[PDB]
């Protein structure tokens, strides 16, 4: 049958592999458009009904796709939610791999803001990467905003009541993506609210120089592969990342690799640390972003772009 959730029609698919299968959908009540992401039930890996709750905790806030509807249908589990465009990225691609200063610092002084509420909700993402973070959808009003989906990786960093950060760790096993996780992350340490912030200057300079150093890195294993990605972090000065480039995201990502394990960070001072830039080249923050001038102005093609 067609339908799931009793109001959600399955169509074209969107994404396939771990993540069971995602689709895209419609709401057949009002015709909005969903995501439906299904999820083998009987499997050793399982984080959807978590991933549903996550968005319930974080329902409202602004940036963060709304959940519609979790249940069991066949042996499958379903989540529906706001569908979106596409990823960071996807539209880092399209811009020939590299964004101007401009879009960077409009784009992270959102993803700051975003971290920032879910960091409030009293979770910590620990899943920081470009592919989780997608704009709106053609004519909507959030066209251009940025978005961020995916929470399977999301733990509570503090209690929800007293407000008393989890404690302090160490040996654990090596979480995310090898190429933006924080430091801390590489040698096994329990993450914080920190991590999340290193994670994304590191996402910024790959934004702005196309490429990080510690890319392309060679190794037997994976373990391997990891310390020596971990190794060039730390071997590579912010100032030497931010060769070219306006120093206010080297004293980001210096000023965030310094912060103590349970510091509450001072967002919107980095926030004003990165829309001094802005100033400093006479730029406007206007939300003009590159993709927006893809393919003559038009935008974004399906099958030209991807
Ligand atoms: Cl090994």
């Amino acid at each position: 049958s067609s339908v799931v959730g009793l109001h959600y029609k399955i169509g074209k698919k969107i994404g396939e592999g771990s993540f069971g299968v995602i689709f895209e959908g419609t709401n057949i009540i009002n015709g909005v458009p969903v995501a439906i992401k299904f999820e083998p039930r009987k499997t050793e890996a399982p984080q959807l009904r978590d991933e549903y709750r996550t968005y319930k905790h974080l329902q409202g806030c602004d940036g963060i796709p709304n959940a519609y509807y979790f249940g069991q249908e066949g042996l499958h589990n379903i989540l529906v939610i706001d569908l979106l465009g596409p990823s960071l990225e996807d539209l880092f691609d399209w811009c020939g791999r590299r964004f101007s200063v401009k879009t960077v610092v409009q784009v992270a002084i959102q993803m700051l803001t975003l971290v920032e509420e879910v960091h409030r909700h009293d979770l910590i993402y620990r899943d920081i990467k470009p592919d989780n973070f997608l704009i709106g959808r053609r004519g909507a009003t959030d066209e251009n905003n940025v978005h961020l989906i995916d929470f399977g990786m999301a733990k509570q960093y503090r209690d929800p009541r007293t407000k008393q950060h989890i404690p302090y760790r160490e040996k654990k096993s090596l979480s995310g993506t090898a190429r933006y996780m924080s430091i801390n992350t590489h040698l096994g340490r329990e993450q914080s609210r920190r991590d999340d912030l290193e994670a994304l200057g590191h996402v910024f300079f790959y934004f702005l120089r196309g490429q990080l150093p510690w890319q392309g890195l060679k190794a037997p294993t994976n373990k391997q592969k990891y310390e020596k990605i971990g190794d060039k972090k730390r071997t590579t000065p912010a100032v030497t990342l931010c060769d070219g480039l306006p120093q206010q995201f080297a004293e980001y990502l210096d000023s965030v690799r310094s912060l103590p394990f349970d510091a509450e960070p001072p967002y919107e001072e980095y926030r004003m640390l990165l829309l001094s830039v802005l100033d400093d080249l006479g730029q406007a923050c206007d939300g003009d972003m590159d993709w927006m001038h893809l393919n003559g102005g038009r935008g974004w093609d399906a099958t030209i772009n991807k």
